[PDB]
């Protein structure tokens, strides 16, 4: 016995069921994290509108200036853009969010200090960051999207190529010998050849069959 | 025999192929439903920015107004919000949008005739159904999405268990009984001659039964 079927089976199952979870699950995974990119889309493009009604606000000389740009503080830090700070978010959505966040910074000064000169000069500036960060969010929604076909698909093929192999062999290395131990069988349970040179459990059964039927073709 | 080792091995393969099948399948129709509600809302919630640029433009009074109104119309109207109004999507998007155009119709207008009390009088409102609309798009692509990760891990766990379950039956009805035949196996050798397992519905237990019966007369006539 160099090579069990019991090795080689349980091995082959092995890898195959692991890639089966690891490319299945690494789908769900994905799929999961998903579930909050519509709303951080929503807050991140709220950012927009909301720059803009700060303007409107100093424009118009509104009373609500003050509390508009208390609620932009904290809808930049709600806890779905916070959130992007993790190593598994393109370092670009990172980088461009830290970027709103020292724009802000300004803004809100200049707000304040009521610089309506500077605010027309760099609202159009400003939004469109705000704009290349929300895109950048909408292609990461897509990205997810299609790294989750592309792992199924993938992962998909290399489990049939896999099994196709495995098939084969157990078609060649396990049901073709046993084919030939049980006609061998049924023939001598009527009154006296095997694949006995097989490295496996299957070429040990048929050496002893071989004797012990060979034996009794004798007698 | 009833169950050929060569079924009971194709079955486990049988099932963690179609879960490959079905994995990719989901993904293709998720992908084919889904792909684009990022950029809806994206479009969508833009609206609300350029409603307040408007504003913006007629408080200064910018050149760029009408060019922007244009824009507006345009957006308004993306391939990606026009093909919301089907049977698929939720009767709240598709009215909360129906509303959005009758009041983009008026806001056009006063913007025109250049009424800025009307606007400093309506624009927040304006801009709430705006918003909510955006909100009835996002919670109608977490439901989807939602949907598809409950439905994928259920199908998942469900073909594992069965996978699992053939799995077992496997190292019951074949890897066991082919130790014990190798175990009788190695001991003829050496002249030795329990009885065998015979109950099993696959080769091995016709094989049992044969091996059983050579080792039982050898025994007799040796």
């Amino acid at each position: 016995v160099k090579r069990p079927v019991s090795a080689s089976l349980a091995r082959a199952f092995f890898y195959i069921v692991l890639l089966s979870i690891l490319s299945t699950g690494i789908a769900l995974l994905t799929l999961a994290s998903s579930l909050r990119d519509a709303e951080a889309i929503n807050i991140a493009g709220s950012l927009r509108m909301q720059s803009y009604r700060l303007g409107y606000d100093l424009q118009s000389g509104s009373p609500q200036l003050n509390a508009h740009r208390q609620l932009f503080q904290q809808a930049l830090h709600s806890p779905v853009l916070t959130n992007l700070n993790v190593w598994y978010v393109p370092e670009a959505v990172k980088t461009r969010y830290a970027h709103l966040n020292a724009n802000w910074l300004e803004m809100n000064n200049r707000l304040s200090k009521g610089d309506l000169p500077w605010y027309q000069a760099n609202i159009n500036n400003y939004v469109n960051q705000i704009d290349l960060f929300v895109l950048a969010l909408q292609h990461y929604a897509e990205r997810k999207m299609l790294l989750v076909v592309a792992i199924s698909l993938a992962g998909g093929i290399g489990i049939f190529t896999l099994v196709f192999f495995t098939l084969r062999r157990i078609r060649h290395q396990v049901v073709a010998p046993l084919n030939q131990l049980v006609t061998a069988s049924q023939r001598i349970e009527h009154g006296f050849p095997l694949d006995t040179n097989l490295p496996n459990e299957l070429g040990l059964l048929a050496k002893t069959f071989n004797q012990m039927s060979s034996e009794l073709h004798k007698l």
